[PDB]
């Protein structure tokens, strides 16, 4: 009750901006999430002893894949935990809660294969779940593990917010399907500029926490730079073992996918930055000003990958 998570100094300070790196250490990542809750949420917030058991099953539900793993989750908490300590009154005490989860469980379970890839194998998902494939499976291993005995964080809540909590990870979980972001960022933007943009809107709010889940999950661009580039050879790993898998099934990889187009690598992650990066932290920052660092970031990434190009580095 009267037992706080604390961490070192150097920490501490640097947990709260948002291009802090989790670390090598593994074993401090839980400590690390505990920490983050407790400030964005409180320590009266979910008991200690069931959180640390959910955290626990949620590590052992993610698999050893060199980009969609542990350590992401992780991060792309970190990131969302930067967008809610400096918003502080824009959000709900069940939006706090529940946003954390959704960031820690987005992507459980995954396979370092892409929907387009489990599609095409005729996977068992892609029969179960016909859009957003990894994305609603994500969400039911959330809530398979909510289900395990002593797992059930949310037990405090009402019949009814216990509902509205499921409902914003759900969604929360849904929006990191990035086929689904481009159509969400062009309503937010629309809706920004003709002034329609309504907080109190239930479907407006959705769409916001929508394009604050693309930012947390795509935040490695928002790092320091030898955190971005050791990141993009992990997404690569990925990519390329799937293009490998593609050719398997006599289907010719996409480019991002084929490892033969390995020296292009700077030029496409330049195309990302310019149609993906850049527009949702743009977007992000209208709507919420204090996310502009994370601006700030990927525009210095970009140039980087541009001086790459360049042949400067
Ligand atoms: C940093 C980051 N975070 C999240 C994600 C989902 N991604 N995806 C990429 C791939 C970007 C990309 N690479 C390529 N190619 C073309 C052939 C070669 F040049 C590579 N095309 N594209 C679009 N990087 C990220
Ligand atoms: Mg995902
Ligand atoms: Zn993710």
């Amino acid at each position: 009750g009267l037992m706080q998570f604390t961490l070192p100094v150097r920490l501490c300070k640097e947990i709260e901006l948002f291009h802090f790196d989790i670390g090598p250490f593994e074993n401090m990542w839980p400590g690390i999430f505990v920490y983050m809750v407790h400030r964005s949420c409180g320590t009266s917030c979910f008991e200690l002893e069931k959180l640390c058991r959910f955290i626990m099953s949620v590590k052992k539900n993610y698999r050893r894949v060199p980009y969609h793993n542990w350590k992401h989750a992780v991060t792309v908490a970190h990131c969302m935990y930067a967008i809610l300590q400096n918003n502080h009154t824009l959000f709900t005490d069940l939006e706090r809660k529940g946003l954390l989860i959704a960031c820690l469980c987005h992507d459980l379970d995954h396979r370092g294969f892409s929907n387009s890839y489990l599609q095409k194998f005729d996977h068992p998902l892609a029969a179960l779940y016909s859009t957003s494939t990894m994305e609603q499976h994500h969400f039911s291993q959330t809530v398979s593990i909510l289900q395990l005995e002593g797992h059930n964080i949310f037990s405090t809540l009402s019949s009814s917010e216990y509902e509205q909590v499921l409902e914003i990870i759900r969604k929360a979980i849904i929006a990191t399907d990035l086929a689904l972001y481009f159509g969400n960022r062009k309503q937010l933007e629309e809706m920004y500029q003709t002034g329609s943009l309504n907080l109190n809107n239930q479907s407006h709010r959705d769409r916001v926490i929508g394009l604050m889940m693309t930012a947390c999950d795509l935040c490695s661009v928002t790092k320091l730079w030898p955190v971005t580039k050791l990141t993009a050879n992990d997404i690569y790993a990925e990519f390329w073992a799937e293009g490998d898998e593609m050719k398997k099934l006599g289907i010719q990889p996409i480019p991002m996918m084929d490892r033969d187009k390995k020296d292009e690598v700077p030029q496409g992650q330049l195309g990302f930055y310019n149609a993906v990066a850049i527009p949702c932290y743009t977007t992000l920052t209208q709507i919420l000003p204090p996310t502009e660092p994370l601006l700030k970031a990927c525009r210095d990434n970009l140039s980087q990958w541009e001086k790459v190009i360049r042949g400067e580095e």
